[PDB]
């Protein structure tokens, strides 16, 4: 049961031009295993296009690569994202948390994908009722873009609708 390629890639942008299959993968490989390493050239030149991707054998190795940034790669510290579901953000709308779920249910899931530097349960202009959806901000987008991978998401016993916000 081997996790779908697709979530076991990571693109890495702004490569130094210097920067080869083998050197892309010899970084790497410090993280995990790479089933697969290149770096996206010209058809006609074989100049570099200043990015490529690396798959890893599994997507905790994914993590590993992504906690280990930044990157510094033959001089120059290039940009890892996974691949796409980029819409690269910070914070996600969390729905479906009807009025009883408070900040320390939302901080104590989510802090587990990343550092969290907002957390924001939206109530009633008019009433201040809660309203059933939070926002939740993150220091950096690998966690927003970890979570919105998973299927399902469970907090304080509600199954919620997480989705990327602006
Ligand atoms: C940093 C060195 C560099 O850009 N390499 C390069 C330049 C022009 C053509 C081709 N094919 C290649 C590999
Ligand atoms: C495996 C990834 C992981 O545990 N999450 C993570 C990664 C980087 C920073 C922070 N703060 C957190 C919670």
């Amino acid at each position: 049961p081997k996790e779908p390629e697709q979530l076991r890639k990571l693109f890495i942008g702004g490569l130094s031009f210097e920067t080869t299959d083998e050197s892309l993968r010899s970084h790497f490989e410090q993280w995990g295993t790479l089933t697969d390493c290149v770096v996206m050239r010209d058809p006609n030149t074989k100049r570099s296009r200043g990015f490529g991707f690396v798959t890893y054998a599994t997507v905790e190795e994914v993590d590993a690569a992504m906690n280990a940034r930044p990157h510094k790669v033959d001089g120059r510290v290039v940009e890892p994202k996974r691949a796409v579901s980029h819409l690269t953000v910070k914070k996600i709308f969390v729905g479906g948390i009807k009025e009883d779920t408070e900040e320390h249910h939302l901080r104590d899931y989510f802090e587990q994908y990343g550092k969290i530097e907002v957390i924001e349960i939206m109530t009633d202009r008019g009433s201040g009722k809660k309203r059933g959806f939070a926002f939740v901000t993150f220091d950096d987008h690998d966690s927003v873009d970890k979570i919105v991978i998973q299927k399902y998401h469970t907090v304080n016993g509600h199954n919620c609708e997480v989705r990327k916000a602006l």
